[PDB]
């Protein structure tokens, strides 16, 4: 049973294991344990959006508005379709 020891988490995951670990600090991604030699742990966020632009994971079915960098407003919403296609479209006024 290799387990992931995730350290920043302080909680193990036997090998074949699924959990969820928050990157920097609001960050969130779905940690898999897959056991390779020391515990190698798989992260990847398919059905959790993540936005750097407000620093906080949205969900599946969720919406935020997001501006780009001129100073519109992408309203973004996770659509969450296979890996989290969260989109954004700006202001169509």
């Amino acid at each position: 049973a290799e387990k992931c020891f995730d350290h920043a988490a302080g909680t193990s995951y036997v090998v074949g294991e699924t959990w969820e670990k928050p990157y920097q600090g609001w960050m969130m991604v779905d940690c898999t344990c897959l056991g390779e030699g020391s515990g190698r742990i798989t992260c990847t966020s398919r059905n959790r959006c993540n936005d750097q632009d407000t620093r906080t994971s949205y969900r599946i079915g969720d919406t935020w508005s997001k501006k780009d960098n001129r100073g519109n407003l992408l309203q973004c919403i996770c659509t969450g379709n296979g890996r989290g296609e969260w989109k954004c479209e700006r202001h169509t006024s």
